[PDB]
């Protein structure tokens, strides 16, 4: 599924996602902007290192899921990858919580770095009743 961006705002707001650990929902929107364009199918390979990003975040399968492929892969999230590219984002939110329950927070996710930190992105956000 794709989403609509007042579509995810709330979507990811009822899911407890405003704030989490610190960070706003438009962290958040704009995280998801960047990694997929709001798209929970997305996939993306990497040869480099033999793993794969899943869903709308783009959770790498190296230590996050477990997709069975991945060499010297970890599965902190407990979850297959699978679960990662369901339309309905409940589980990629959990596993999303999880990464920045880690030191880095937010960035985990070097799209945000690049992105995100440091820029003004309530433009995610306005409009959508959030």
């Amino acid at each position: 599924k794709v989403f609509e961006r007042c579509e995810l705002a709330r979507t990811l707001k009822r899911l407890g996602m405003d704030g989490y650990r610190g960070i706003s929902l438009a962290n958040w929107m704009c995280l998801a902007k960047w990694e997929s364009g709001y798209n929970t199918r997305a996939t993306n390979y990497n040869a480099g290192d033999r793993s794969t990003d899943y869903g709308i975040f783009q959770i790498n399968s190296r230590y996050w899921c477990n997709d069975g492929k991945t060499p010297g892969a970890r599965n902190a999230c407990h979850l297959s990858c699978s679960a990662l590219l369901q339309d309905n984002i409940a589980d990629a939110v959990a596993c999303a919580k999880r990464v920045v329950r880690d030191p880095q927070g937010i960035r985990a996710w070097v799209a945000w770095r690049n992105r995100c930190q440091n820029r003004d992105v309530r433009q995610y956000v306005q409009g959508c009743g959030v």
